[PDB]
């Protein structure tokens, strides 16, 4: 699939070099496609860019509520979630690259357009997972969006800087965090 | 000083127009230096920014020493020091050069090693905090070194992940987090 091969060029390229490294001329090279190929569906480079996004970021949530069963009590979710965060192949791999992307168009008005939609399944998954705690009486969380915000950020912290050390230790880490937090929600 | 001389152009140059722009030889020919000595004292583009970056946290250490007077137990010290983090990356122009640099360098552990001391540097801030904390009975952390690591890289997390929003927003949710890591303590 030619539509499908940019894609998979550019996810591939994205994640060894930054957003800048790679270039569409590279992507051109390894997948074959003129200018054309990209405009119908592939506009802008920041356009095949947010794509790739929203794709992984559907291929993380889907992965996880075919995995979150494994936990039965919500607190179980919080814990698994972001043990979860470190093993995936999903969307994590892509951070440092948003990291970029972001410090080089947060000019350009039309970012917080998709970084918006983005910024929400982000944090969807612990939105859930918080408000279904309440209902289960697990703890009481007034604020959820907030805490979804800071927790989803502190995880994708936990994850991306730290991204070079033991796995193991990592899992340990993050293990530690998600006890600490929970156990400061009650 | 003529070793002075060139990390401050360079460290403007790279503020300026980013890493990957600024070459050597502008450094060399505005430092009124040269190809040798620039060699000489730091042997790589990389290197001599790495320096930079060293320096930098020094004036960073330097800085907290002054400014956590306005914190007088370690509890208000940990929420100070967040905030802190979060307000000052908001106009920091190296930082800019910096995404560039690490997004661009990590693969090599020559350069990553010599990255994972400076970020030891900043957790160790949050280490002198929690064993302190500790000697004050402020709280109970026997896995300090633990806990620091996972305050600083969720802080991290928080700083980076969130750009995109009101900046009043985005401290009212670092110290929210502050409240709730710092109480799963207790
Ligand atoms: C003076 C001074 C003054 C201030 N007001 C100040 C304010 C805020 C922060 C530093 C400040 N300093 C000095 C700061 C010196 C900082 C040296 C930092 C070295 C490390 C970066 C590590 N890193 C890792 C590990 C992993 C990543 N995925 C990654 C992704 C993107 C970018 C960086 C990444």
């Amino acid at each position: 699939n030619l539509k499908d091969k940019i894609l998979g060029v550019a996810k591939e390229l994205f994640i060894k070099n930054g957003y800048n490294a790679t270039t569409t001329g590279e992507i051109v090279k390894l997948s074959e496609s003129s200018k054309g190929n990209l405009y119908y569906h592939f506009k802008t480079k920041e356009n095949l860019f947010l794509e790739i996004l929203n794709i992984e970021q559907s291929k993380w949530q889907e992965q996880w509520k075919k995995e979150q069963i494994k936990a039965k009590t919500n607190r179980e979710k919080f814990y698994l979630y972001n043990e979860l965060s470190l093993t995936t192949e999903y969307y994590y791999p892509l951070q440092n690259a948003i990291i970029e992307f972001y410090t080089e168009y947060y000019k350009t008005n039309s970012i917080n357009e998709k970084m918006n939609k983005l910024e929400n399944k982000y944090i969807d998954a612990y939105h859930v997972i918080f408000k279904e705690g309440n209902l289960n009486g697990e703890w009481s969380i007034n604020d959820v969006n907030a805490v979804s915000k800071i927790a989803a950020n502190a995880v994708n912290g936990i994850v991306t800087f730290t991204h070079e050390q033991n796995i193991n230790e990592r899992i340990k880490l993050m293990n530690k965090f998600s006890q600490i937090f929970l156990n400061g929600l009650s």
